[PDB]
């Protein structure tokens, strides 16, 4: 932008508008950048660990670092959420621009045991975004390094690395592993007076669904009329075919015109009573997992069509569960969380029309019945998508994601992804900043590369804007609806703030399921 | 319409009228509206009934009424019908007009066990249309109350209710339950005078099939050519692979583009003849179910895809089939029913491309072969939709339903209703009616609200013009087609038409698919 | 209208429509007018009753009833008041539209213990509107009679009475006593085929404030800064004075700027434990009074400017409480109510700036210091306005009145009503209305007036449709804020519904204030 040394490049700006149809959320943050790898590219692998190969893969590390913000909490405060999720039958992205400015480059000299910081003015940045989805798009995988959710909060931005494919499980590559260089793309080169802006607009995408249904799949018949349809009830003692009529109200006999969604067991877990859980499990080898080129993955949490728990009910489907911290947690922490420091979704408002994930889906006949052979049926631990099914796709939180890349394959069905948000073939691109190297001294020529480079860390912000369209309710329900509430009993502190030692305080994971419907 | 006392407000519309590409169908009834629950909303609710506590629910019920137009004898004459599936490959339904028309609203009084009815020309009644869909849809579950199939027949009008949540399988509400109040709406009042027209367009939807196929799914292959394709047949005494040509017309072993339809295994049984079937058998326990809300329900007549027999078989099943009865039935009857009083469909029609219900599906490998292991298959008693997989919807009869409506979750697959007909986002709307209350004689102000009322019903005429779109046939088969014929053996009656007594008879379901059309 | 005999003069209307700065609320009703006083005027008056003179008036009964939709839950549902006091920092009344029609006028005879009622065509009712206000106003007094809750009961119009001066607390009127006929104003007379239609805008008057305070009025200094003002504190062994610099956060000893509102002490009661209350109290003798014409008279809900409770406390100052019932009684019952029947309302969200009804007000000085004696302060139970008070003034209730007319003397203060409200200099006028008396059978003539009636009654439909203005919300609050929600622990019944019966359950007052600002 060429602002110049003395002048700032951008301002600061967090704010939220809300139009009738559109809400547009601004969100600000200062960041801070490492010269990772010190200018190198990495090959990185890994064998068999925790005694599953599956572990194993063949990659790279990247000098570069990249801006994530693709979760709710970026761009949402909690009251607004609030306002969204209580008055709201559903929302959808539209459009976004991204601006990063007031580059500020720093070098670093350390001289016995003392650390000096200073300005380098003449050193650069280079910025970049992958319009054409170029490279693997580790967005929307879920992992750390979003900007914060709480606006003062100084973040580091994560570092770019890639998996490719590796050989049998092993940490050796194949002859299709691909190597990305990040160079080889056109970049901005940024001095401290620059900056950069970026624009994209979403393409077509379903509304997410911020309502819960009023009515069960199968109760829609009128309770006051019965059906003019028959059933098979019993045969005599003759073996002569014995029929009912479907009476008013009986919603087991009634014939159906809808099934609901699809579903894989599994297994049920109390939460906050210990004593109904078996003792002294190790999950692992007991849990739900599915094969992909001759190993064994976790899918947790689950396709979409299924509920983890029922309403006012203590029994919990984890690997169905979205599963939060309350905290940020350091990198590489393997220590044991409990319940208390977690927080636990729970997907209760589709039970009407997802299946419980912890019990059977049904039951089919399994025999041929004649004279000598009673019927028989066989139960059913997974069903996948039927002709006339219907169900809800995993809700989304505050503390989760928006977005995922639909994978480019060819081939897929129902492109909503498994942790909740909307399905992208064409997301928000990776956009990718790296400090540029500056060499250290050099007195003689060598073919060789250099390898000794001026220790050197950037800092700016960056503001990213989102038009999000809103679909009103229209809801003619006569009774008060439950809504969101800022209810606590006998608080020591106040939720969604800081506490006395400025620690950022959510002890709630905020659904967008409120409001009802009938189906 | 203002048309007064001595006016009449509508006249008695029932036709057909062919057009080349298009039917209109119009059709008149007399109807008549009792005051339900003496102008009272009440809830209404269920614990577990008959050993199943699936039957239980939580609801209300109106003072309200409604149209129901959802069968298509409504709008088909047999006689029309006939023509409609002899001649053509298929219909979807375009348009759709309503009027209500020559309101009589009559006050009734008993004195000394003497009934007294008198009209009143001042008193209305008032209708609306749920054009939003913001309340229960009821219509599309197979309920009665239809506008009758014999244009000369009175019909009562039936009373709107619905089930919205209930709390852990039991009678109470949950905090999700809805309450909806019918007079929260606008509506349109009428005296004797007045009529009340709506009109309404079908979304686009696909044209039923009303042909059956003229070729196996599995035997598309020329019969006269050899496949370019070689399978695996056998390993000789050294474990070495062995293959062969697949030659011309072996069904069994040709490769296959095309998979036939889901299914779900259901139990057989023989009609006619007592002597095959399992003695003193009651299905509940073994019927086919599904898990929904930690309670169990049948699901009749189970997915879209199967046949339910065999042609020129008489073993069915059950589970799958749409029954009627030949004849209407009183309220609430717990009588059981024999074969020959009720009609049974078949569809048959579709066995060359839809797997019978009840045998397995088929079967898949379920080890690893070796030196030491001989290979083996399991059977598998349903299988879900397939990539490549083709099947046929089920079919509809002149005694069936005509639409059902999408439930409103955000996510489904094959959105056809299982029943049979038309899968619609926006069905035809609700159309609701009551008798407005009169108070009796009142002396004295009370702020307690009014309880005592002049018991009245009402009655008039209603007209239904729905518009079809045909899909004309257009086949080369050279030998003549199946087509539906009045063919009876020394018949003592003539079927569809009034009898002795003036009962209206039908002993048959009629279905459409006659033509025939190659894969 | 002249719509005849056989032709609707209107049609049903409840609905709402949100616009983004309004909403318009549209109300339909079914209602009973009985012929009061058998088309007579009649002095009413009273002496002494329950050892109170301030019961006796003087006064006059009417032949004629009124409209009264002064209440809250006359215009908005349930749902609609949640989003209201969810999303909006205020409202207020803008205009209204009133509509009677349908008309019907029946007339009843009873001989031999049966009564029959019949339509009678030729007779007519006759409504009129008080525009100049030149009849007692008694809308707005908290009376029954008002359109109901709930829009399918049915309810009797209130007879139109009023207290005129009365002489010496007794039951004799005065000299200055008016007696007004109601016949004296034109009125349009209506048979069954007319309507009556009738448009009214609301003067100017403040927006109700929706919100809380979000601090305390005391509290206002940056609890990080000392003042710059010092206070007296002590004197020295020598007399002379001493002072001390106010600090940072002391809000005991800041210097203020604004003081809380006038209130006068109410006795404090216990909730829901009686073991803390005097046993076996007769209230009325100790009850806050104030004097007029010299008898004594309770002043309940107290004048504006006070909370009677404090959050999360069962002490309430009942006197100064608005107290409703969760039900409709009947007219006229002596019973003893107790709370579990009763909507005991809290006023708790402006205790940070209204002082507590229950406590003393504060203390001042009350004689003069000197070298032998020590400064002393008297406590005062009462204060009225101060120079730079402020206050809340009482919240609305969706069971509460809407609006009252401020009385004509030509010298008021703060014209906001103690019940609640909007103060109105001219309300929306008194809608009167009357059977048209029809006289039996006359043979002979006399001078002397017919006192020999056909006994009638009318019923019909009224609409009301208020445009209300919003005020938006505009805060900045980043944590989310208390809303009315739908909470029930294990509720049997849903609240805001008919019941089994019919009876329509309401067990919750609902407020406006859930929103908060800063002061």
């Amino acid at each position: 932008g060429a602002d110049g040394v003395g002048n700032a490049s951008g301002d600061w700006h967090c704010d939220s508008t809300w139009m009738g149809d559109r809400v547009i959320t601004k969100s600000t943050r200062t960041w801070v950048l490492p010269s990772y790898n010190n200018h190198q590219y990495l090959e990185i692998h890994s064998g068999s660990v925790d005694g599953s190969n599956a572990n194993a893969y063949f990659g790279y590390s990247t000098p570069w670092g990249y801006f994530d913000f693709n979760r709710f909490h970026s761009h949402w405060s909690p009251r607004d959420w609030q306002r969204l999720v209580n008055n709201y039958w559903g929302f959808r992205p539209r459009s976004l621009k991204v601006k990063i400015f007031n580059i500020q480059v720093k070098e670093v000299t350390t001289q016995d045991g003392t650390t000096t910081i200073a300005n380098n003015l003449t050193s650069t940045v280079q910025v970049f975004t992958d319009n054409d989805y170029q490279l693997p798009y580790v967005i929307g995988n879920g992992t750390e390094g979003c900007l914060p959710a709480f606006p003062p909060q100084v973040f580091t931005l994560p570092q770019y690395g890639y998996a490719t494919l590796n050989r049998n499980n092993t940490d050796d590559p194949t002859e299709r592993s691909s190597f990305f260089c990040l160079e080889y793309f056109p970049s901005k080169m940024l001095r401290t007076g620059n900056n950069f802006e970026f624009t994209y607009s979403f393409e077509e995408v379903p509304f997410h669904c911020s309502f819960a249904p009023s009515q069960n799949l199968f109760k829609l018949a009128n309770p006051l009329v019965d059906q003019y349809l028959y059933r098979f009830v019993s045969t005599d003692t003759s073996g002569n075919l014995q029929f009912q009529k479907n009476l008013k109200a009986r919603y087991a006999n009634t014939y159906k015109n809808w099934f609901p969604g699809p579903m894989c067991r599994t297994q049920g877990w109390y939460t906050s009573a210990g004593t109904y859980n078996n003792k002294g499990v190790a999950n692992f080898d007991t849990s739900n997992k599915m094969e992909l080129e001759g190993a064994s993955y976790q899918v947790n949490p689950q396709p979409n069509g299924m509920t983890n728990t029922l309403q006012d009910s203590n029994k919990y489907a984890l690997e169905n569960t979205m599963i939060f911290n309350a905290q940020n947690a350091p990198p590489g922490t393997t220590s044991l969380y409990q319940e208390n420091n977690l927080l636990i979704t729970s997907e209760s408002e589709t039970q009407p029309v997802n299946r419980l994930a912890y019990n059977t889906g049904g039951q089919v006949s399994n025999n041929n019945q004649n004279s000598n052979t009673h019927p028989t049926v066989g139960v059913y631990n997974h069903q996948e998508v039927l002709p006339g099914s219907v169900w809800m796709d995993r809700d989304v939180y505050l503390q989760g994601p928006i977005w995922a890349k639909i994978p480019e394959t060819g081939a897929h069905f129902h492109p909503s992804p498994a942790m909740g948000g909307f399905g992208l073939k064409h997301p928000p691109p990776m956009m990718l900043i790296k400090n540029t190297p500056v060499p250290s001294n050099v007195a003689a020529f060598s073919d060789v590369p250099v390898k000794s480079f001026i220790t050197q860390y950037s800092t700016g912000q960056v503001t990213v804007e989102i038009e999000w369209e809103l679909k009103k309710e229209n809801s003619k329900r006569w009774n008060p609806e439950i809504q969101y509430t800022n209810n606590y009993n006998n608080p020591t502190f106040v939720d969604f703030a800081p506490d006395t030692s400025g620690e950022y305080r959510t002890t709630r994971a905020i659904g967008t399921r409120y409001l009802t419907r009938p189906l």
